[PDB]
C-alpha cells in the first residue's frame, strides 16, 4: 500500500502560514494607528 500527500495539501498548508503571519501585521498596523490617534 502506497499513500502521498499531494500539492493542495502542500498549498493548503503554506495558506495557514501567510494567513496568520499577516495577522499579526494586522495588530502591528492598528498597534502603530492606534497611537496616531
Amino acid at each position: 500500500f502506497n499513500y502521498k500527500y499531494g500539492w493542495s495539501f502542500a498549498f493548503a498548508a503554506i495558506s495557514f502560514l501567510l494567513t496568520e503571519s499577516a495577522g499579526v501585521m494586522s495588530v502591528y498596523l492598528f498597534m502603530k494607528r492606534y497611537t496616531a490617534e
